[PDB]
């Protein structure tokens, strides 16, 4: 369950060269959690 | 909430100090607020 769900909620918002987040990113999990 | 606000949110996130965040830092983010 946990395991899966972080991989996924990185690599959703996670366009660019992830391995990493940025900061629209940030604010897309952000709004996705609250 | 605001560009500036999430400049901060994003420097408590990014640990490492890289100017990203990563997987493991992403599961702090994603717990923030249940
Ligand atoms: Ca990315
Ligand atoms: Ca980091």
């Amino acid at each position: 369950k946990s395991e899966e769900e972080l991989a996924n909620a990185f690599r959703i918002f996670d366009k660019n060269a992830d391995g990493y987040i940025d900061i629209e990113e940030l604010g897309e999990i952000l709004r996705a959690t609250g």
